[PDB]
Parts: structure tokens; C-alpha cells; sequence
């Protein structure tokens, strides 16, 4: 219920929200159909448009106008926001010449620069250099500030989760905002882009940056706007605000244009009907920016222009339907379009299975448009999983693609639309920092979303709430209030044991051909002591951020830190040149695992269970292949370098182990590869404690690892070796999951070099993911700067065109 009988005077878009049945006043009030029945009278005014014109300037203030040409106006905040350029012979802000902005230069009163997001709806990052000519206003922004050639949105690249991700930093897992509509189950309850129960505050979590700011003292200009609030009254509302005085005066503000999303999905991201909404976009932060100008604000400001998502072409005849694969269609619900959700239609249906689900979805038609996971078996880049919100069954759709139900749900209209895999060139958008505290004519690398709330609390002097950027990974955006955070403290110091055990104490199944000089002598003691460690473990030792029990294990070829509850490595550290050859196994040595003297029976592996375990053989994590010398080869054999692999995973792994290493070494001038196992049995992108671990090597305590990842580090400047670098570090890595069957690679019956790479490719990874997966924290020891090695951290290698 709402007493509409209440009025707007003098409260026309108030800040703080009054409560039912009291008649609202504030930028939402619309969409809970619920404001005073004089609002659209006294707080949207439209007489005489939104521009001066010569015969007006000077006028006599009459209220009933739009915006003001009176000579008072300034002092008021009200004026139309080209005011001074028709009635005092001023300059347009775009005429200007981009001049360095130093230092804040701001009205007396002002505590901090004020900051204002101005968010654009599918706004695809190439648009910046594709609409240029269209755009002078945008284009000055992004040459005279501080610039990314784009921008990575979050997964699912829909509305919401992205916008809320800005908001707080947080992946939409961990936000809940997984998607653009969704069921949550302990609720009993559907969330809809369109209708009402989207406002219930349930849905949403963390903590987002305009809550952030007034639990610390700073003031908020609301951020969600009315579809019916023309653009231009929510430019002018802003204005109005920022002439508050000291003690009411937000100093953090949202623009959001529904522009290009709305024509993007009727003309696609290119239709020639796209320049209008890109022209007028960019009249809209013109009248912002002489607006702020008029105020004397324009140098003052910090100005972020970002996007959503970007926008692809598709259309009706582009859609797979689920009737074509499935006999049971009526028996599941799909969230259907440019991803798929499946889940039961009833829970009382018993006979409904997920496994009978994915394996008629998988691999049926040569070209199939999508294909199904069990939701832990999606690519860990994607953070799309630890929800009870997003399905067990999802369908990633290819580029280009929407998936049905069935036929009569699709009857065409639309030509674009967004949501696919984040990595997709097309789902790209845009970031564009101005103002004082951001650099001037600077570009930076691309970046992923995450990170921008850590930047915004920057801006603003605030303590960001825990989130899942890494502060301080964008450090080289800003000319001040940068994070300086200090490395996390290594919790465990590892054991470094000598030579404790005698071969024959150890009864594990195992065999080897290996019962085969002072010179060398000597020379095997130094490298088992960590004498070539300096050329293996470029970065420094990895730290472990957690309790548990380990020992540093050191040999010619590689460094590990084997853990004793884990019974492996937690990593492997090796050094391949360009130069390094690639041997073969000797047959003397194929089924060859040698105990580690260094290491008690009872925290080894041992070859027994393996030969029990009808499903899991093992692989190794320093692959024999690339041994330094056949001396050094029996290293790699030893049962303190295995691991736990189903033979389907082996194709992989030693594809990646005996060719791709090699050609890396080749492209990148060496390479140095750190690889391990993870264990993420509760999917949550966290290492998993002992108690987790949810499958075993038969009979054994041997955990199997879900995951194996690898870092391969080389040399930016790829003229210098990996090993004798002087400069920044390039970095790609890998998550892969371990699985028993290649079904996810529907060319795996085909040779290796048809496949791996593109599953590789699928996993990608940043540092950072392995990172939170592990408890590990690399890159200890460099000669540059914690920031720059943070920036290292969170690239990721995308493998698309420019
Ligand atoms: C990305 O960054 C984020 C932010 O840092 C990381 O997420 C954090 O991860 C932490 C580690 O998992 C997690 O810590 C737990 O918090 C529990 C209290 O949580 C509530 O309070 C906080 C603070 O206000 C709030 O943030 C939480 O909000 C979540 O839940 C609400 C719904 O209630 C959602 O609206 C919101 O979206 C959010 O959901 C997300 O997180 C939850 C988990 O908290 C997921 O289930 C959701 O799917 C979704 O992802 C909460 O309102 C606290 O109770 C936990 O403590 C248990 O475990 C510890 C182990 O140390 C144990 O010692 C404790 O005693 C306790 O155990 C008992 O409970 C167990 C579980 O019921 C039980 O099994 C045992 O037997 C014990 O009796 C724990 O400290 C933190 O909440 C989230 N925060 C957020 C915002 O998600 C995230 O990890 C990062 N991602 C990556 C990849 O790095
Ligand atoms: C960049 C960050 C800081 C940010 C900006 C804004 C900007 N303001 C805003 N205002 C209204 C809508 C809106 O209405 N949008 C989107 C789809 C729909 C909903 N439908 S509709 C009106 O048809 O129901 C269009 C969207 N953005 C909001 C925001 O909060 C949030 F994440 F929760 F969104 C965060
Ligand atoms: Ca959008
Ligand atoms: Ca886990
Ligand atoms: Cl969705
Ligand atoms: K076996
Ligand atoms: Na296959
Ligand atoms: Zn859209």
C-alpha cells in the first residue's frame, strides 16, 4: 500500500528513502510504482527542452522550465548544461585542449574528489576505435585519461551479474547474482530481470561500494534509475547534487544508459542503425562534462566510463534445441539463450538422472553448438559453481548461439545478444578512467572487472569489504592513493632432509632397473644439496599460506616441496631452455619407481595400489623426457615426482609434457613450469583440507588430485632467456581438470595434436586462480616491484585474435 496523497516539493530525487506507506520522492519510487502524485510535475520537468538558446539567457527564473538560463542558475546548480557556452562565450568541453590534471583542483568545502561512474549498457569494447568518429566526447576521455584496450566482464556476461560485480568485486558465485533470471531453492524462489522480486534485498550479497562508502562516513548519490528518467534528467539530477553543500553533498554517483544494450539485441552490435545510440551516448557525457565545467568541477572529478558486457551477432536460425537430443524434453526446465541451466522439472520425478542427461547431450551432432557440464567440470576461470543457484547441469554455449527447449519457444526479432564465455572477443567491453587521481594519456593492459571496486574504495579513501580482486593489481592506473599491500607470511617452513632411509626398508610394490667414481660422486651430492636450484627455482621458492607438513626435495633437473599428508608434491619447479632436447624413456626404465632416501615409507606412494586400482595408473610431474642426461633421468623416476592419473588424463599430460614444453622453450626463449596437482572436491576455488578429499587410490591414503595445473613463466622480452631475465616476466598457465574420459573433447578418438591443445586452451588460468586453489604464493623472490608481480598475477592468456 501506498497513501499517494503526500507531495515532492522540495524533495525531487531526495537521497534517502522514506517508508511505505509515506509517498517516495527518490530516483526508484517509479519502479515500485509508489511516488507522490505530483512527482511527474515537480521532479520530471521537461518545458523548453534541455538546451539554452540566445533569446533565453538571462531570462526570469520561471520554475515550470526543464533547466534554467537565468542568472542565477549557477549559484542554484540548475542551469541547462550548455548555459554558459550560448549566454557567456564559452567553450564546449570536447573544444578544449587536454591539459594534465595534477593535482584535484576542486571549490573550497570539498574533502575528496568526487567520483562518478557512468555505465553503459552493452557497450562492446571495440566500439572505442570502431565509433570514434561518432564519439569526440568518449574519444577525449580516453586519450587525455587512463585507458584499457578492453575490459572482461564476469560469467555469465549478463546485466546484473556484471553490474553487481562492479559494484562489490565479487564473483556472481559469491554474490548471487548468477545470472539474469534464477531459481534459488532454499528460498522457493524465481529472481527476474523484469518484476518485482529482484528488489527483495535476499538476493543480494557482499557488500556493494555505495554501502561500503556510508558505513565509512561517505555519502552516496543513489545509483539505480527509473527507465522512464530521461537521460538528460538523471545528467542534471547528478549536477544538482554535486551543488549540495559540504555536509549533504554525495561524493560517489551512478549514470547508467540502457544504450547500446536496447538497439544492440534488435540490429546487432554493427547494424548500421548502432551509430545513433553511439552519437547520442556520446552528446550525453558532453552535457556531463560542460555541466561539470560550468561548475568548475571538470578538473576536479574522477569520471569512470565502463561497460557491462559487450554484444554479438545471433539470430533465431542460430538456435540447438534440446528436443532434437533429448526423448524426456517436458521432464527438465532449461534457462535457456546464450548459456543453459537444466534442472528437473519436479522433484518428485525419481527416474529423472543427470548423468543419462549430459551423455545424451554430448558430442551427438558433428557440429553441436553447445556442450554440457556437470557444473565442477566448467573451466575454474570461470568462478561459475559455488552457488545453489546456478544448476549441476549447464550447457556453454558457442559464440554466435542460443539453445531451446523445443522449437515453439523460439517462434525473427533480435540479431544480437551477450552471455557467453567471458574470454569471447565479442563480450568484451570498455574502461576509461579521468580525472585527477587517474593518469593522464595512459594506456594500461586489459583487466578483468574484479578488480575495479578495490580501485573505486581507492578513489574514495575507503577499506574495500573482503572481495575477489587482488588490491593492488591495478596500481598503474593511478597518479596516488595507490595500495602498497606487503606479501602474505609463509605459515609452514619446509624440512629439508638428507639421505635417512635404506632401499630395503621400503616395501611398496615397486621395481626398477637401476642397479648400474669420485668426480661425479661429489658432483650428484651438490645437485641432491640444491646446487642447480638457482637455475630451477627462478622465482624463488613458492610460500606456503597454510599449516602442514613438507619437505624441499632437490635434484639436477627440478625443485619440489613434497608434502607428507598429501603424499606428493605440492609443486615442481624446472628450468627448460631453448636449447634443451627432448629423450625418450629407456626400456630399462618404463615402469620404473625408485623410493626417495630421503623420504619415510610411510609418506610415500606406492606402486601396489596403482596395480590394484583397475581405473588410476600415475603420471609424473618432472616429465623423464626432458632430463638434463641420462644420469640424471632416474630422478624423474623417483616415487616422490608421481602422481595420481586416470590413463585418459595421460594422453593429455604427456602431450603437454614431451611437445608442448619443448615448443614453448622454442617460441618463448626457455621457459620455467611449475606444475602440481589441486584438490577442489567442494568446487568452492579454494584448496581443499585433508578431511575434503572425496576419492582415493584404491586400498591407499593416496588423494586424487580434481585438477593439474602448470605456470609457465618466461621473459617478456623474449631476446633474454628465461633463465637471465632483467626485465618484466610473461606468464600463461593452465588449470586441467582430471578426469576419466576425454567426453569433453568430442575429437579425442583423433591423434593428440588435434585435441590437447584447444582443451589447454579451454583451461586456461591465471596465477591467481592456482593461488587460492593451492595456498601456495609464487613469484617470492624478483627484482620488480609487488604491484607489477600482482598485474603478473592475475593476467590471463585468452588465445583470441587481437
Ligand atoms: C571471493 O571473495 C569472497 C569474499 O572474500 C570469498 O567468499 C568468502 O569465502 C569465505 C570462505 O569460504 C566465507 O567464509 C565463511 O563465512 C561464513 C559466514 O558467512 C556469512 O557472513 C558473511 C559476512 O557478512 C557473508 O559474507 C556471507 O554471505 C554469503 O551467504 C549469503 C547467504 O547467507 C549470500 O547472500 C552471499 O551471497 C554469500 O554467499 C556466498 O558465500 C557462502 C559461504 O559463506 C556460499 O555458501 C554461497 O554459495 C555463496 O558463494 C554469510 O552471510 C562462516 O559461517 C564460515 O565459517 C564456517 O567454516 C569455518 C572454516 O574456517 C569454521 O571454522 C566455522 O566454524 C564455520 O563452520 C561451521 O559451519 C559449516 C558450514 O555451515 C559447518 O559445515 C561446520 O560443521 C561448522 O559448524 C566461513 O568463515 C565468506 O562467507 C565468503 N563471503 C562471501 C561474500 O561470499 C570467496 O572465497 C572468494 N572466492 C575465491 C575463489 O577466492
Ligand atoms: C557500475 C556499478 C557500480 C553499478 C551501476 C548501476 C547503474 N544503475 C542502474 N540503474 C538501473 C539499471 C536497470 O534498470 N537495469 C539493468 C537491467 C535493468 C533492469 N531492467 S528493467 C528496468 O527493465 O527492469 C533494466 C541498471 N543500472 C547499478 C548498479 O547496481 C546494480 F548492480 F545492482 F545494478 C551498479
Ligand atoms: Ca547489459
Ligand atoms: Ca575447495
Ligand atoms: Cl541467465
Ligand atoms: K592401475
Ligand atoms: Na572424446
Ligand atoms: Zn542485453
Amino acid at each position: 500500500w501506498t497513501a499517494t496523497s503526500g507531495s515532492c516539493k522540495g524533495r525531487c530525487f531526495e537521497l534517502q528513502e522514506v517508508g511505505p506507506p509515506d509517498c517516495r520522492c527518490d530516483n526508484l519510487c517509479k519502479s515500485y510504482s509508489s511516488c507522490c502524485h505530483d512527482f511527474d510535475e515537480l521532479c520530471l520537468k521537461t518545458a523548453r527542452g534541455w538546451e539554452c538558446t540566445k533569446d533565453r539567457c538571462g531570462e526570469v527564473r520561471n520554475e515550470e522550465n526543464a533547466c534554467h538560463c537565468s542568472e542565477d542558475c549557477l549559484s542554484r546548480g540548475d542551469c541547462c548544461t550548455n548555459y554558459q557556452v550560448v549566454c557567456k562565450g564559452e567553450s564546449h568541453w570536447v573544444d578544449d585542449d587536454c591539459e594534465e590534471i595534477k593535482v584535484p583542483e576542486c571549490p573550497a568545502g570539498f574533502v575528496r574528489p568526487p567520483l562518478i561512474i557512468f555505465s553503459v549498457d552493452g557497450f562492446r569494447a571495440s566500439y572505442m576505435k570502431k565509433g570514434s568518429k561518432v564519439m569526440p566526447n568518449i574519444e577525449k576521455l580516453r586519450s587525455c585519461g587512463t585507458h584499457a584496450p578492453y575490459m572482461r566482464p564476469v560469467y555469465p556476461t549478463k546485466t546484473f551479474p556484471n553490474l553487481y560485480t562492479l559494484a562489490t568485486g565479487l564473483y556472481p558465485e559469491s554474490h548471487g547474482i548468477v545470472g539474469n533470471s534464477m531459481y534459488d531453492p532454499v528460498f522457493d524462489a524465481s529472481f527476474h530481470l523484469r518484476g518485482r522480486e529482484k528488489f527483495n534485498h535476499r538476493w543480494w550479497g557482499g557488500q556493494p561500494l555505495w554501502i561500503t562508502a556510508t558505513k565509512q562516513g561517505v555519502r552516496a548519490g543513489t545509483f539505480f534509475w527509473s527507465v522512464s528518467i530521461p537521460h538528460e534528467r538523471r545528467i542534471l539530477t547528478i549536477l544538482q547534487w554535486l551543488s549540495l553543500p559540504d555536509n549533504e553533498r554525495p561524493s560517489v554517483y551512478a549514470f547508467y544508459s540502457e544504450q547500446p544494450d536496447f538497439s544492440g539485441h534488435k540490429y546487432g552490435p554493427f547494424g548500421p542503425e548502432m551509430t545513433n545510440p553511439l552519437r547520442e551516448i556520446d552528446k550525453t557525457v558532453g552535457q556531463l562534462m560542460d555541466g561539470l565545467k560550468q561548475l568548475r568541477l571538470h578538473r576536479c572529478v574522477n569520471v569512470i566510463f565502463v561497460g557491462d558486457h559487450g554484444m554479438e551477432d545471433v539470430t533465431c536460425d542460430r538456435t540447438e534445441f534440446l528436443s532434437n537430443y533429448l526423448t524426456n524434453v517436458d521432464d527438465i526446465t532449461l534457462v535457456p539463450g546464450t548459456l543453459g541451466r537444466i534442472r528437473a522439472k519436479s522433484i518428485n520425478n525419481s527416474k529423472y538422472d543427470p548423468k543419462t542427461i549430459i551423455a545424451a547431450l554430448t558430442c551427438k551432432k558433428p557440429d553441436q553448438h553447445f556442450k554440457p557440464y556437470m557444473k565442477q567440470h566448467l573451466p575454474k576461470r570461470l568462478h561459475y559453481a559455488n552457488n545453489r543457484r546456478i544448476e549441476d547441469i549447464h550447457l556453454l554455449v558457442d559464440r554466435r548461439w542460443h539453445v531451446a527447449r523445443k522449437p515453439l519457444d523460439v517462434y525473427c526479432f533480435f540479431q544480437g545478444d551477450h552471455g557467453f564465455d567471458n574470454k569471447v572477443n565479442s563480450m568484451q567491453t570498455v574502461f576509461v578512467g579521468y580525472g585527477p587521481t587517474f593518469k593522464y594519456r595512459t594506456k594500461v593492459p586489459p583487466f578483468e572487472n574484479i578488480e575495479l571496486y578495490n580501485v573505486m574504495c581507492d578513489l574514495l579513501g575507503l577499506k574495500p569489504a573482503p572481495n575477489n580482486g587482488t588490491h593492488g593489481s591495478l596500481n598503474h592506473l593511478l597518479r596516488t592513493n595507490t595500495f602498497r599491500p606487503t606479501m602474505p607470511d609463509e605459515v609452514s617452513r619446509p624440512n629439508y632432509p638428507g639421505i635417512m632411509y635404506l632401499q630395503s626398508e621400503f616395501d611398496l610394490g615397486c621395481t626398477c632397473d637401476d642397479k648400474v667414481n669420485k668426480l661425479e660422486e661429489l658432483n650428484k651430492r651438490l645437485h641432491t644439496k640444491g646446487s642447480t636450484k638457482e637455475r630451477h627455482l627462478l622465482y624463488g621458492r613458492p610460500a606456503v599460506l597454510y599449516r602442514t607438513s613438507y619437505d624441499i626435495l632437490y635434484h639436477t633437473d627440478f625443485e619440489s616441496g613434497y608434502s607428507e599428508i598429501f603424499l606428493m608434491p605440492l609443486w615442481t619447479s624446472y628450468t627448460i631452455s631453448k636449447q634443451a632436447e627432448v629423450s625418450s624413456i629407456p626400456e630399462h626404465l618404463t615402469n620404473c619407481v625408485r623410493p626417495d632416501v630421503r623420504v619415510s615409507p610411510g609418506f610415500s606412494q606406492n606402486c601396489l595400489a596403482y596395480k590394484n586400482d583397475k581405473q588410476m595408473s600415475y603420471g609424473f610431474l618432472f616429465p623423464p623426457y626432458l632430463s638434463s642426461s641420462p644420469e640424471a633421468k632416474y630422478d624423474a623416476f623417483l616415487v616422490t615426482n608421481m602422481v595420481p592419473m586416470y590413463p585418459a588424463f595421460k594422453r593429455v599430460w604427456a602431450y603437454f609434457q614431451r611437445v608442448l614444453v619443448k615448443k614453448y622453450a622454442s617460441e618463448r626463449n626457455g621457459v620455467n613450469v611449475i606444475s602440481g596437482p589441486i584438490f577442489d572436491y567442494n568446487y568452492d576455488g579454494l584448496r581443499d583440507t585433508e578431511d575434503e578429499i572425496k576419492q582415493y587410490v584404491e586400498g591407499s591414503s593416496i588423494p586424487v588430485p580434481t585438477h593439474y595445473y602448470s605456470i609457465i613463466t618466461s621473459c617478456l622480452d623474449f631476446t633474454q632467456p628465461a633463465d637471465k631475465c632483467d626485465g618484466p616476466l610473461s606468464v600463461s598457465s593452465f588449470i586441467l581438470p582430471h578426469r576419466p574420459d576425454n567426453d569433453e573433447s568430442c575429437n579425442s578418438s583423433e591423434d593428440e595434436s588435434k585435441w590437447v591443445e584447444e582443451l589447454m586452451k579451454m583451461h586456461t588460468a591465471r596465477v591467481r586462480d592456482i593461488e587460492h586453489l593451492t595456498g601456495l604464493d609464487f613469484y617470492r623472490k624478483t627484482s620488480r616491484s609487488y604491484s607489477e608481480i600482482l598485474t603478473l598475477k592475475t593476467y590471463l592468456h585468452t588465445y583470441e585474435s587481437e
